[PDB]
């Protein structure tokens, strides 16, 4: 019921909930203001390529609180969301430029891979009829008494903050794909965790141990002697060009030791393969193009312990967030020399 | 009911009429667009200091078709309009920055000189109760069987075009003032006509005659020999500095003779005293600060024929659009030498 | 003496002090630049709805160093400041859109509730003549009686940073109201402290103890057993929906235990009742609409210890920053169940 | 004395004249507004790449009224103007991005080819000392009866309008060059007239005759039979590709016959060689790249009657506005076939 | 090869490296977006006074990784960089508005003081021929074993992060000046270190000691009793006006003790003399205009121990970053009272 009503919701409920009320609002350049008697309050700054009042609407209509991770949805070719929007809080930007039944300006009429939120009346039915589509759900989906083959997540986001099953608290997402007119049989692979350098929290004993233990002690405990962990995960800050360092957790640990900067090529929370320029001040070291992923450390190790250490170079395909990724492996004398994506 | 509904009205009815329907719209910088399937149509360009979507709303809510002239309303200290807006089509801009019960963003809560349109349910009643306010009406206003003292206009505007009573067609506006808590007794003076150089049409036989006749013939016919009409109204293009030329109609006539440019200091259709830089190409002449008014030529003459030609210099006060204006008169040998405003 | 002079002051003294000198300046979009020979330095970014050069001037003319808290001024209906501006450093914005004798573009000629700074020549006189106005000063007004009912503040701001009387350092503001033509008799209630989550420093032994002590120990020491402090102030992070948490200090303590995000609905330092979306990562918990105020913990307690624990539900009115606020109280078996604003 | 004072001058005197007074002004995007109590009036729209308040200042400080033609000044490599600005009314833009002693933001400290206005105290002295510089003056500059020789113009501009010596009215400019540390000996060539298609007026009997006479009659009278005037100047509208048409006056004549559009490649009034896409509706014909110059028809003809009609192709150099221009000449059987610039 | 190719490089390599590939890009306001199928990703936000696509190009063409400190280059009057740009990461802005052979829009044709990067083919040759120019190099420039003498730096920047020779890691820059047509003989003075308050790391045992030791212990160890170190460097937070505090390291130490804010007057990383408004919350104290420099503590001390403590006031000239700086010295009874720049 108009921008004045949406402003009322955003100011009083932090998002559009369908509350009654109006505030005077005007977009002006990339800013949204609300007239508060004798003062104009800034309530929104547009970092999208959309018109400001539009970006503001979509932000107000984002799914608030508990949300599914973004990169998987992006990876499944999601083009538009149905009756909600998913906000990338890191890039400041909806998941895509397109919606369905959200906003006239951005609505995308053509049949296309659409993402449905099971918590919303009728989205399941529209999803099942589709040739290509994705469904997510706080719970599983069935027909029979027995269910539907599924992507099962034991972590998620909360108002754009990374959260995990953790005192005993269950964080679950069920994500379903239909493609070329039929359910996808099965879902392989690992899932990126969606954490960031500043707010990183460990989600496994092995991760706890990586951050807390001495190097030799951690390597011994988990039997990693043939994987050049000191290079590949710990990072080698001994030359001016910083070696390896290819997980998020690598940065986390090293920044406990000293001052570490990581400058992301393109700010985003809906991407699997990440990349930054990384600088370590204390023992001056940097790597201009530092690829990395936030893989659960257990999963990464599990990948290492399935590699052939006898070849000199192979390219291995790892399935992460539902997509094959090319990881280069250099070996030497039955130990890993380097292991990196691309 | 939201910008999408207002866009629907503007695109299909040229203004907001309360039609049902929605078009996707977004302001972007100083432009308004409507999404037309695969194309964005530009429907509005903002030349106001207001936020673009706001300026667009107020424009959509302007009084359309037959309107009262603007400069009188401005001159009566009008601060806000009640339940409509008056659009200055020349400046591209509402009459003031303020409304009442039109638009949250621009609404002005405090009691102030408000302008009411009698065609709108309830505006008369609110007007009568006010300490300061203005009312306009297609017809007169009474209590008794006998009426209300009034500003009576026999001309007006039509979608921002100047129109006059003229085959037999009546153009009337009745404008009423209440000030310091009571009706204004009486209304003196003349009214500017609101025409422009390009679209000027004569409204009297004398005006017809000014444009059509020879100079000597026109002067003789109307007995203007002691008023330096050749200088004051016809304009003297014989030196590089163009003399006199102090009515709109002066420009109109001279531009029939040759190429005349008139560059307004500040574009506006709600101002009484006008001013431009005027250039005549054929017999190169110009006047940097050329004051002028669009007075009915009869009224101007009537003012001349009430001046004392015996003084060397007096400043005369003329009442135009309800305001005293200072007109300088230099006389010499019982004829006018110069007569100009300021 | 023009924008060039104001730029000179801002660049060399961080504000307009009346220093002589000039620097080439241009606003461009929402930015202000200074030509430094071969380089344009960005000196200001406009987050207000005012034109950029104008927002820049008012920022340059803000009261620098020691300043009174803002929300009380806003609460006393202050519309404009006389010969200075109060900068909200959090919103990046003058206190209101209007000044008096500061800047032409923003000056507000009409008689209205004006705020005067006693340190400025003549402000007290103008204040005393006013029908509605507020006065603030480092010292209190005296006259045998003698003082003049003033909301004696023992804390303040300092370049937008919260500071308190604290080694022995006095921070005082005296704030006077005239309303409907006469001094306000008396001033009741408590005052918000204006601290933020990141910079929070305790101001009382009780506050020191809330941050440092165990829960049971703190509750016992202050006899809070019947006030559900574990829910109302400590916060309950045990479900996905985070319970209670209704003071700034609540967030402060919880962020010492783990990673706590607090996303303000509208950034401002001139508002009394605050509100955010709050997320706790370590034991995943969040509250979408989390009302809170930064009350002195002693005062809040004092409020608790004046409630009737025998009713099931009452709405209590508490006076904070000179305004009645509705606080909801659910009781159960003579102990507080919930106590929150609205 | 500040933008407020400059706004006062522009609104009341149409330019900066040094009048006392202030109006609240604010640039906002590419627009400048003045607060007129309850209304923001648009007084300037920026079409320059300068910041808006700056472009507004330079416009206010332009030379008003009688001005020298622009393209010659541009051709003499003028980089900055001393204590004034020259406004290109067509492109809406100062002659260059640079001034000296006009505006801090655009001032150009380095010694460079500067243009001086003899009407301005001290400009002649600074000009004479310079290594490279241009001087213009409405009076010849002297020496001892005799003179530093000059570019002598018998035409000029008036508030951006083309004007000529013409009842008996003298329009003169005297333009002087110093280059590589010494007066320029002498000045050859012709000068473009600076007219436009809409406001074109003839400046010679030959020009009068070209517009008014029949083609054969005009050609015979002036003995033009061997110059393909019907193609080169009249233009050939007989095919879909419109032939020749290489003078302003060519367009002028043709637009008297029917509807002619001429879309300039780059709007400017400071350029000698012009170019447009030209379309004739009545007998559908167009030329995408139509080069032309506004040469005095007598001068153009004078150039024709100094060509060798015996060669098949030569490139001739013509001096126009103090610069050599390459004109291509195709001849056939001792008559011109084509004659065009480039 | 076009903005699309530059976007490809920035998104995939974090800068322009000459990689092949294209991404659709568009600047819009002060933002640059890349079309990623169904989504527009924000890749750059313009904080410069240049047009956005241009600022974006210069950023992509910055020197990446190991770079020379900026303020010295600025101090040597550098106007343009040859075939690279130096990015000020703090102000978000090239070092100047000008380049040579980088970008057409910002290229500066005229001979002027140019900076050359020895790592770039042909820059040394162009540098040597120049009348005024600067050259930097990670290797000393030679002559016959010996050398054109240089500004020798044992510290530098790394992707905008301050770094020093430091396990054993050499950070060197060699900076050479030519002026008035000939090598500069010799280079006196000290060099600012380019650190910031947040990322400050000590570069000397004395610096280590200043941060870690007690005040008396530090002063005694280094024999500083006659230099009012407690005021001049430690700072005096005991009054509401915070005394002395004239080094970066002063802030660093104090912010270890409690909450210290330092608001820079103009954000920059290319300036020697710094200045801010500094506020200490815990013991409320602030200094509006707080001048400071990040000098190696050893160098500052070295300057102190070369002062005459017998005068009451002298102004001392100190050479820092190749420039004389006026430092005021007040003495009293053969001990320093105050010592500050300006």
């Amino acid at each position: 019921s108009g921008l004045e009503n949406i402003a009322f919701n955003v100011v009083n409920k932090g998002s559009f909930v369908g509350a009654d009320g109006e505030l005077p609002v005007a977009a002006s350049g990339d800013k949204v203001f609300v007239r508060d008697g004798n003062t104009d309050n800034l309530v929104f700054v547009n970092k999208t390529s959309l018109p400001t009042a539009i970006a503001f609407e979509l932000f107000a209509k984002r799914k608030v609180g508990l949300t599914p991770p973004l990169s998987i949805l992006k990876n499944l070719g999601v083009v538009a969301t149905y009756k909600f929007v998913l906000w990338d809080y890191e890039a400041e930007r909806p998941l895509t430029s397109f919606t369905k039944s959200v906003c006239g300006y951005t609505d995308f009429a053509e049949d296309v891979c659409t993402c449905y939120d099971n918590s919303i009346q009728g989205s399941y039915e529209r999803f099942t009829l589709s040739t290509n589509a994705v469904l997510f759900s706080a719970t599983a989906v069935k027909t029979g008494g027995k269910s539907l083959p599924a992507i099962k997540l034991n972590f998620g986001m909360l108002n754009g903050n990374a959260i995990a099953t953790v005192n005993i608290k269950n964080i679950n997402w069920f994500v379903y794909v239909r493609k070329d007119g039929k359910p996808v049989d099965h879902y392989d692979g690992f899932y990126t965790q969606g954490r960031n350098l500043q707010d990183f929290l460990p989600r496994s004993t092995m991760e706890e141990d990586f951050l807390n233990m001495d190097i030799g002690v951690f390597i011994q405990k988990y039997g990693l002697e043939d994987f050049n962990f000191e290079h590949v995960v710990y990072g080698d800050v001994s030359k001016t060009t910083l070696g390896g360092l290819h997980l998020l957790i690598s940065q986390v640990r090293l920044s406990k030791m000293g001052i570490l900067k990581a400058e992301e090529f393109v700010a985003a929370s809906d991407i699997t393969l990440k990349c930054c320029t990384v600088t370590y001040l204390n023992d001056p070291s940097s790597k201009t193009v530092c690829t990395y992923m936030d893989l659960l450390l257990d999963d990464f190790v599990s990948v290492l312990k399935s590699l052939d250490l006898t070849v000199v170079s192979k390219v291995h395909e790892v399935i992460i967030d539902n997509k094959p990724w090319r990881w280069m492996l250099w070996c030497k004398d039955n130990a890993v020399a380097t292991f990196y994506p691309q």
